[PDB]
């Protein structure tokens, strides 16, 4: 038991360690999506940049949870980072749809972490999650939804014109 | 035999002289492609600029090989620069496809030059080719492939809209 | 088969994909080592910074190989990133010893990749590896060896004084 | 027939296409002369620079004629660029004598082009040639004559002292 | 056996130690040549400066090889630096001829070192030699050849006028 | 006999030539000591810098004596530079002790040179030696003595802590 540990439940500790793995996984999915758009037969450079940015943010989120763990006197236990579900992400629209899905899954896990912190009366953990994670996640999900909507309305994925112009005018 | 000549095989000398002619030819093809896009009935000003830039780079590559020849104590022997295969390059997509083809043919010749330098144990020539030519060539080929992919996906050559917007948003 | 692919052997492609996984793994090991030094019962802030820097460099190395793959017309296939061997890295000296070991293992893999590229007469891949990877790896290994030597001479891991002063005067 | 074509005779069009080839050839001769002076057994660096500058100007002149062709609604037809008459240009004086000769031959062709434009009552072509080509050509020829005179008076080609000092004091 | 040593053959180690001695010797020859030109009965101040610069570069090359040795885990073994063959270097032309000769001898040794590194499959050593040594050596040899050519053409060593003007206009 | 020679005894000339060799040797010893501290199993970077600085100063001292020789109308005769007595300098303290010893040996030779110049009534040589050499040598010896004292008092060579902290706080 850490000399700093206070009001920090075993279950919260375990849940943070799960959250660290999930942020790392999300980072990995976005890394895979970015370089898919860097292929010579896909060639949408701003989709690639957009997803590489999201990838580095997810890693940064992981790092902040790892800092949180040590702050509270918890002990970090890392797990394998699972390769993503796809190697080939099909189109800019499909990738955005999969990103939206992934962000909601990460959000659900954040919400469950907050429920747990509430159940354990850990107001420091509750506020940490609300301050750094919940509103950022909500903004991301709204942005990914906006992107999906625009791509669909432009006639993606069928219109390669649509994905080309979106890359230029929205992601550029 | 030059007072500077050292470890420089007759065959390498001949092969450099062939490479100088090929870079000059590539310069010429790109020159022809540029001014095709400057015609009043083609009128894609950024395709024209793009290909004029590639043309001057090829000439610069020729000049660097000519410098290399003299550096090593070889003797430059120039040959006719052959007019390109086409006068009319048809479309922005077709021109990019022909540029891709040409760059791979030049790359193949660079690779054969490197094999020869290796077979003759000429590490200075090997590194010259790797330093100035191989990665530049690989980048060019990846870029031309990206361009071809985007044009095709936008609906070129049939969509004159596609070639117009590509000229603006990618080459502009 | 990619429109850009040229002189790029199936085996090189596979070997790059293995190298991408290994750089990612090394990134992960360093991430784990960094936050070990951020524990309240370890508390060596510059060891933590040092290893976090190495972690981000490894990720950057992975990203550059992923770019290389697409450049050459290869296809990126990602694998799980394995959790590191330890959760608790014991001391600054032990962590540096494990870092040295890891960097030599990564170097060995780089060397095998270069042998393969040589055997396949792929001078572009040979030079890529020499330019970005081999000398950087040699510098890292020399630096980690210097660090290990100094820690040992100061009386680490037994002297907590030694690890404290090294963190201040060398890593600070 | 181009939508822009006006008062532009078939013969003028053909003559411009001949002029483009000749400027390109002159560029090539000067390129060859430059790198002759870059040989380790010739080694007059400012003769080399001087002739490389003239080479790039000739190419630029070719490009301006190609622009002219398209401006008027003509169609560019490129021909082989013939290798120059010599590989070895003998001395700085001899090269200047050959440059003088070449510039007068190019001038003669410019004058014949102007006669033709006059005979076809094409005042736009007449003025184009007078504005960009005739006075520039006359200056070049006067300069090359000045250079030849000075080299001869200094005792070139026999005095290697003379060619060395001219390179320093006039071309440097 | 060094904790950093990897893929570094005993023969490479020995060959680096030989190369360090040769760069040091070349430094010494150039030092001797410089101060010959500083004699009151020779008095060519820019020949003296030129050769002193080359001398310090050679020492710097030695130092970089010594760094390389330690980088790879090799052990530096220094040998006597032999006094140069001459005390009196006769003329600016003769000194340049001897410098050319010396640089080719050093180049030959560099090439043999590269053959050895290749035979031992040491791509790090191969690239080190190509990156820092081979092109620098080729440039030096081309420059020394240019200098020899110009001196000879001006009428050195017989013309003391020629050596005086070369010192001013080329080395100044 | 040089047109500039005046009041410059054959013995002084010979003694200067001996002094040039000794400064060069001292330069070499310091060069060897520097790179000993650059080994991965020694790793004291500021000891390495300190001794490399001393090395370049000794070379500069040699060069100034060579200038002196020519100034006075003497003739420089160079001898082999002998490899130093050790390859492995053992510790920072031992290296400083050997440096102190070497500097006193060089000082003794300077003093004998001054006695000779005095005996030959060569006030220009006497003052040259006093101005550039004697006080610089005395400062060096006092500094090396200070360093030795501090290392000994800190518990070097046995305390690797002592050598590490001295490198940081005194040589850094
Ligand atoms: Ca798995
Ligand atoms: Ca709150
Ligand atoms: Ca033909
Ligand atoms: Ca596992
Ligand atoms: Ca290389
Ligand atoms: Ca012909
Ligand atoms: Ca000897
Ligand atoms: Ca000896
Ligand atoms: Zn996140
Ligand atoms: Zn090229
Ligand atoms: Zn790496
Ligand atoms: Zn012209
Ligand atoms: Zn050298
Ligand atoms: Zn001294």
């Amino acid at each position: 038991t850490s000399q700093v540990r206070q009001n920090y439940h075993q279950d919260s500790e375990a849940a943070i360690n799960r959250q660290i793995n999930l942020e790392l996984y999300a980072s990995y999915v976005y890394l895979s999506m970015s370089y898919y758009f860097d292929r010579d037969d896909v060639a949408l450079k701003n989709f690639a940049k957009y997803f590489l940015h999201q990838s580095h943010e997810e890693r940064e989120h992981a790092e902040k949870l790892m800092k949180l763990q040590n702050q509270r006197g918890g002990r970090i236990f890392l797990q394998d980072i699972q390769k993503p579900d796809c190697d080939d992400w099909e189109s800019g629209l499909n990738a955005m749809e999969c990103a939206l899905h992934l962000d909601k899954n990460v959000n659900q896990s954040l919400l469950e972490l907050h429920k747990l912190a509430t159940d354990k009366n850990d107001p420091h953990l509750c506020d940490f999650i609300e301050t750094h994670y919940l509103n950022e996640q909500v903004k991301a999900i709204k942005e990914l939804g906006d992107h999906v909507t625009n791509l669909r309305k432009m006639g993606a994925p069928e219109s390669g014109l649509a994905e080309y112009l979106f890359d230029k005018h929205t992601l550029g």
